């Protein structure tokens, strides 16, 4: 038991939000 | 128990928000 | 128990916010 | 228990905010 | 218990803000 | 007869293409 | 006959392409 | 007959391309 | 017959490319 | 017949490229 995020690959253009793990807070994309 | 984020690869152009781990706060992309 | 972020690689152009770990505060990308 | 950020590599052009760990404050990218 | 940021490498051109650890204040990139 | 574009006002954040008049060429937004 | 662009006002943050008149060429936003 | 661009006002932060008139070439924003 | 760009006003901050008239070449913002 | 750029005013902080007229070459901002 726990939370984890691993081994991913992203390529190209970002203009929004990219987030690995979110435990709280607010994201206006 | 815990939170972690590892071994990821990102390539190219960013104009937004990229975040590994978010525990609180606000992100206007 | 804890929070951690490791071994990631980023390549190219940034004009936004890149953040390893966020525990609070505000990010206007 | 604690917060940490390690072993990451960044390459290329920055015009925004790059932050290892954020515990508070404000970031206008 | 504590906060730390280590073993990262950054290469290329900066015109914004690069910050290891932020505990308060304001960053206009 | 002719082409013209006038008296417009834009306010806020741009991350795409804003073009007054386009007679040819290519725009990847 | 002709092409023209006038009297416009833009305010705030730009991270993309802003172009008055485009007669040819390529724009990667 | 001709091409012209006049009387515009721009205010704030630029991190992209701002161009009055473009007759050819390439713009990577 | 011709190309011209006049009477414009820019205020604030720049980290990209600002160009009055472009007849050729390449811009990497 | 010709190309010209006149009567503009620029105020504030520059860290990129400001160009009146470009007839060729390359601009890495």
């Amino acid at each position: 038991s726990g939370y984890e995020v691993h081994h991913q690959k992203l390529v190209g253009s970002n203009k929004g939000a990219i987030i690995g793990l979110m435990v709280g807070g607010v994201v206006i994309a």
